């Protein structure tokens, strides 16, 4: 074995506070660590910070954790290879010790002095694993299993969801492929397909969900965690409180923010416009479309930049909301995501397609300052937005005890991983095919190309380049799922507006564009409540087979625990006397 | 006790039948009602039938079908006064044999000779609450309560939506009586209103059954109950089938009745129209407006009529698709009635609202064979179809053992209670107010005094009038519910048409309905987003001591059960040799 029996190691500071408050920290460090059945083995690793190393210290001691975390998982409703025998010690740490022990938060509150704690690679298996899918290109049900006995399953949801977005992804790569060649762009075949595409793996991914957390034995986790919640009052079974109307106007913050952004971005976007019109003009190229496209290409490879400014406000803000556990910390947070989102990556082609292509003959005036929009401006939009941030990427990609304590100190200065950053990309990517792909068909190869470019990266990045995560136990991907709903919802009316709009070469008919916003929107909700629906009926196999364990657990204990006025009730006292007593009234009344 | 500790009377037909094959059916029930731990009692009491009598033999075999029955429901995850005394024992009875006992069904397979089983009626309890609040115009919880121990809670969801449809039912008539002396019809702030009350009265409603049932212990029943499928084939823990591809093809023909059915109104609609331009042009009155509307008046009274004739056609319809449990039948009972609703009720008023009103100078001409249509013609069309059907109603309304036995074979012979044709007519109330009100804001009015009328009725039906159903075990009111919110969601897009389309007065501009259209409905899916999310906030009273019950019971089971590599762990065994290493070390690192 690599790692020494080492489960977690807890990294302790001492270089912000002076020396004689570190040891009292410590000694009550140490002391709950063993008051809860844990071993400990401090040995310094950094020349600012000595870390400890935790370890279960009997088997009595863990099958009683072990024991422990089962009932709290089943009066909440909700060992194997690695994830249960670390998940029960990181909630041994970490547990409030009101239930479970030792109550360990990272650094907030009462335990500043500790850094984050972390588990240990084990190389071997990370190793052996990233060499043997090298050349898979599709990963089965067991290798998704040995992706979740390693690091929990919130990471085997994002890798499952990744891959089946990737098999679903070739189909409209392919269409769009034969719908190019064969009818071009702005097609009611290509729409229609594109829509039902954006339906049917939403609706399907909803039910790989609930297959997959049978599957794995996390099937419903609503037990909410608490976090760092800054409460002003104690209120009175003692829980610190904050007030539901103090959050809501701070909440309201996000309107200003939001409106500032768009409107910043959109003064970007006209001077984009402008200086697009002056090379126009003054004859600036000898190939003069990319001299003339030239600040478009510039702003398609700075947004992911801003994009990053924006999350980092948007995270200070998310902070400042005070929420009082995680899960409605992560669903305010996705949901300021998908603002920043939208409203960088959507906004520039939204307001080049229905405010600059129609209004051309108004704003060209305008923007004409020291003195032809086709919608071949909108599809040269939507090519350098959903290809040059990414080119402009790979052209940047282009250009005894002394050998596990020196590995040990290197996997301490990690980074920390998550989900989230590789989790938007997809949802952007998902915008862009549900939003305007009907105005380039190679929309979703440039993404295949870009996926299948970059589909071991994440997996190389979660072994070697950052420390190894905290088995989790996750259920959904999260609220991205009801983000991608929201943006197939938007985009059938998109989508359908441009469709009407600019195929086909006038007057807009505005009688037939709202009419076509409305007729395809109300199909939209029947044909996803169809799919929904029939997809409802069908039963994937994993949880099939837990229906039926557990329909077989109810038979059988069911089966083990089936094996004045009372002058009426004494004419007949049995059953042969109310037999015979029917006998004579029956051939009494039938005679 | 009146009834002498009689549970149910079990009415046992011999006259489809011929003798010797009466007796064999008849022991066979009997000796099933005995092997179960049921008292049997036979005496005739019609003169084609003679009906037994079920009481619990002994109190030990009534606390083992008690335990039974709770063992079934905590383990499909769902004694007291008298609905928990009488449900197990229709369990008892009806229970299909392989779990509970006695399997009976009532008239279908193998016991065609036995007819409805039914409890009786405690005429004491029946009268003093009849007779108790005869004045009291709403009713408490303990009241409801009074009529949940009684008659179950299929009953007390049903009195319990009613009472509180009628509590919310006097915020639009005192706003429709005071948006009527004020600023007429086709008003806007009349419609806004109306529409956030049609919200409200729904999100409303969806926390208070929550909070009904937490407070009634039935929390949540998906407990589904066979019924008589007729299976074609016996697939293999045996259980008959039937395939859902012949379902979904029988699930087709609920189209072309539809059709026909929308069809023929037209066709019934269209010739009123026809007959009033006749007496219109032929002069017949010497009032000449109320004679000029007879046909109006007259189909509107018949509606009735052909909606029942409807119904039935839909219950042989929905008897054909073969359903194989009762949640399944109740929901596709409730769509076609829904449907059917629709098609009577609101298609007579949209007829004549978008496409009689704006189409008159078209229609006209076409209409007047055998030789000024305003908007004032769909006010008339609204108060003619939601004031003369019950107008009419109203005005056709003021136009030894001897004793218990005659009163037993009188309460055999009565019908058989539903909740279904009177909630229909709730269903058909809130449809007019949520769809076209704002044509004629007396609408509430007329419907809370129809309501206030009829407040007692019902109660007084479900005493006297038909016998006593058997206390089921409901959760909701059931699809009605989604119901009332599609119909909600339509009423948002046609009161906000006729809004536009009517009030001030031409040219209709639409490029400006449907764009009024757009955001009224996008709008009210925001608001009914905001409204929903603002009550799921607020938690009733019912279901806040039922979670404070459930956590202290965890609180209380979680405290009770709460009370080479090796050379790397045994350099420091135990707390203070770690202690003492750190002190060493951060004195050392410190210094
Ligand atoms: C093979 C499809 C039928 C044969 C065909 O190609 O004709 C189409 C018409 O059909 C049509 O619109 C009618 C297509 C109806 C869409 C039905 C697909 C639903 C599939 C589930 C062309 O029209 P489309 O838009 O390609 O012009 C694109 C271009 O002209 C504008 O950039
Ligand atoms: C509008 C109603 C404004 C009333 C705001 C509540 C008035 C009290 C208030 O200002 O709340 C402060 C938070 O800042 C707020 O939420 C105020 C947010 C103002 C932003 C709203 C403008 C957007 C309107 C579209 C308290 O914060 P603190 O540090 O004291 O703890
Ligand atoms: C400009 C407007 C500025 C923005 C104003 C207010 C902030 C929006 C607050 C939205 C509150 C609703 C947020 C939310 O929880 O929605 C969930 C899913 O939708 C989501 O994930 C994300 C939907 C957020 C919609 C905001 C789109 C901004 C578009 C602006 C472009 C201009 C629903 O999940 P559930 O399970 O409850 O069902
Ligand atoms: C959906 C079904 C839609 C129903 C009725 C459409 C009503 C439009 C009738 C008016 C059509 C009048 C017309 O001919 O317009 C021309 C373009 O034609 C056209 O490309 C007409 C084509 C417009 C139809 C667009 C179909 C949307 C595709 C479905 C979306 C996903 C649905 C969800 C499916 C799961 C002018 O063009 P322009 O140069 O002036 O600019
Ligand atoms: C998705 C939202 C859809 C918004 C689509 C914009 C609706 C604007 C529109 O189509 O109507 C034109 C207005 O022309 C007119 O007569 C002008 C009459 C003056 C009335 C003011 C019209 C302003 C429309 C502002 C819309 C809301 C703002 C945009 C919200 C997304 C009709 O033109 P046409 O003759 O071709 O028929
Ligand atoms: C094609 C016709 C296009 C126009 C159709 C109707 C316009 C007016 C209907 C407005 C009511 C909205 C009807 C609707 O789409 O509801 C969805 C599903 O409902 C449905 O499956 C039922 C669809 C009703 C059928 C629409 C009537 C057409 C006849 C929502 O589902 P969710 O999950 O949000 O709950
Ligand atoms: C007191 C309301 C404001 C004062 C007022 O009466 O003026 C109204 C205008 O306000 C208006 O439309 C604007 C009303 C805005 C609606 C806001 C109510 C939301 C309340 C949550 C009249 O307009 P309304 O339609 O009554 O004409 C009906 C009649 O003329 C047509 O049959
Ligand atoms: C359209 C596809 C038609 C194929 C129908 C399936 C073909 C077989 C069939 O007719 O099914 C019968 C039921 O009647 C059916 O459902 C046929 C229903 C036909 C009504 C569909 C027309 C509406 C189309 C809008 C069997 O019944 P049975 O007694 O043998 O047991
Ligand atoms: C003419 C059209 C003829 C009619 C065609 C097909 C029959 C409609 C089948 C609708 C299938 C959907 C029926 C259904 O289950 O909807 C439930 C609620 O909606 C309902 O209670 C009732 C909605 C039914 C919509 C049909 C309106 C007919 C309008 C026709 C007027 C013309 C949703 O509950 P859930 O929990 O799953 O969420
Ligand atoms: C909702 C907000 C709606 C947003 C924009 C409205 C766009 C319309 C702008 C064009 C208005 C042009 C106009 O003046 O039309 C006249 C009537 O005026 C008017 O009564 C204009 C009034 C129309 C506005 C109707 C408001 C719908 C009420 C909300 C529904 C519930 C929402 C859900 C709330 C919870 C002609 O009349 P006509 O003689 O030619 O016939
Ligand atoms: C809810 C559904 C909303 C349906 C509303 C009906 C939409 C019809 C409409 O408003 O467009 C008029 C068509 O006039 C025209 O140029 C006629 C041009 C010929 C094109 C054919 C138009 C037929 C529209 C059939 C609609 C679908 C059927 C109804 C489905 C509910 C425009 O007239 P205007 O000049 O005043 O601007
Ligand atoms: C006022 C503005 C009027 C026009 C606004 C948007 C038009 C395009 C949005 C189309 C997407 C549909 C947005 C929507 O209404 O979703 C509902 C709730 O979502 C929401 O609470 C989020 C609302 C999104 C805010 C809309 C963007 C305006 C900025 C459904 O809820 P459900 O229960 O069915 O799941």
């Amino acid at each position: 074995q690599e790692n020494h029996h080492v489960d977690y190691v807890i990294r302790f500071n001492y270089g912000d506070i002076d020396t004689p408050e570190a040891i009292k920290k410590f000694e009550v460090l140490l002391l709950e660590l063993s008051e809860v059945g844990l071993q400990t083995e401090v040995r310094q690793g950094d020349e600012n910070s000595l870390f400890v190393f935790v370890r279960a210290a009997s088997k009595k001691k863990l099958k009683r954790a072990v024991y422990q975390s089962r009932v709290r998982d089943w009066l909440y409703g909700v060992p194997q290879s690695e994830a249960e025998r670390l998940l029960v010690i990181y909630h041994l740490i970490t547990v409030p010790k009101a239930e479970g022990g030792a109550g360990i938060t990272p650094r907030h509150g009462e335990w500043k002095n500790v850094d984050a704690i972390f588990p240990l690679h084990d190389e071997e298996t990370n190793r052996q694993c990233m060499r043997e899918w090298s050349k898979k290109t599709f990963l089965s049900t067991e290798d998704l299993d040995r992706i979740r006995n390693t690091f929990g399953e919130h990471v085997g949801f994002y890798f499952a969801f990744l891959q089946s977005y990737f098999r679903f992804l070739m189909f409209p790569a392919a269409f769009g492929f034969s719908c190019w060649l064969l009818l071009g762009s702005f097609s009611i075949i290509y729409t229609v397909v594109n829509c039902l595409w954006c339906i049917v793996f939403i609706e399907y991914w909803k039910r790989q969900e609930e297959d997959l957390s049978c599957r794995w034995q996390t099937k419903g986790v609503s037990a909410v965690h608490e976090k760092r919640a800054e409460f002003k009052p104690e209120k009175e079974e003692v829980r610190g409180v904050f007030p539901a109307t103090k959050r809501m106007y701070r909440q309201l913050l996000q309107v200003p923010f939001a409106l500032l952004a768009a409107v910043a971005l959109g003064a970007i976007i006209a001077t984009c416009f402008a200086i697009e019109i002056f090379i126009s003009e003054v004859y600036n190229g000898p190939l003069k479309g990319y001299l003339v496209f030239i600040p478009t290409i510039l702003v398609s490879a700075l947004i992911p930049t801003m994009s990053a400014v924006l999350l980092t406000v948007a995270t200070k803000l998310n902070d400042y909301e005070n929420y009082e556990t995680q899960d409605a910390y992560k669903v305010a947070l996705t949901q300021k995501i998908f603002v920043v989102n939208f409203i960088t990556s959507y906004l520039p082609i939204i307001l080049t397609a229905f405010v600059y292509v129609p209004f051309a003959s108004r704003i060209v005036p305008y923007l004409d300052v020291f003195h032809s929009i086709n919608p071949d401006r909108l599809r040269k939009q939507v090519i350098y937005f959903t290809v040059t941030a990414q080119i402009v990427g790979f052209a940047l990609e282009t250009i005894d005890e002394a050998r596990f304590l020196t590995r040990v100190r290197n996997e301490a200065e990690l980074e920390d991983y998550d989900v989230t950053d590789d989790l938007r990309e997809m949802c952007i990517q998902f915008g862009y095919l549900a939003l305007f792909s009907p105005v380039w068909p190679l929309v979703p190869v440039s993404f295949l190309i870009n996926n299948w470019v970059e589909l071991r990266s994440d997996f190389f990045k979660i072994c070697v380049e950052c420390k190894r995560p905290w088995p989790q136990r996750a259920d959904t991907i999260g609220p991205w799922l009801d983000s991608l709903g929201f943006l197939s919802w938007v985009g059938s009316i998109t989508s359908s507006a441009l469709v009407y709009m600019f195929s086909n070469g006038t007057t807009i008919r505005c009688w037939a564009l709202l009419l076509t916003i409305f007729f395809s929107e109300h199909l939209y909700l029947i044909v996803r409540y169809a799919v929904r629906s029939a997809l409802a009926k069908l039963e994937p196999p994993n949880t099939r087979r837990e229906r039926i364990e557990r329909f077989m657990m109810r038979k059988r204990y069911l089966d083990t625990v089936l094996s004045p006025t009372e002058r009426f009730w004494m004419r007949q006292r049995g059953w042969k006397e109310s037999a015979e007593v029917g006998l004579s009234l029956i051939t009494k009344a039938k005679g």
